[PDB]
């Protein structure tokens, strides 16, 4: 069986993996959007009211 | 302190997580893709 420091280990590296995913997909939201407004000849950061 | 059942537990949870956003982010990509195939037309 997996000791428990290794369970951790595998704790810590699940862990930094959803925190990149996130940051990825908060990426790739945001270029969507860019991609959607460049139809219209605006950009993501004109947007803000 | 965690037991070792629910590190094991955690693990499952995570890798759930994790299952579920690279889903998501696949899904963006293709979309990103989509949309870029799309402008090159335009």
């Amino acid at each position: 069986l997996p000791t428990y420091q290794e369970l951790e280990q595998e704790i810590n590296t699940l862990k930094a993996d959803n925190d990149a995913l996130k940051i990825q997909l908060k990426y790739a939201q945001k270029k969507i959007e860019s991609l959607q407004l460049e139809k219209s000849n605006h950009v993501l950061a004109q947007m803000e009211q």
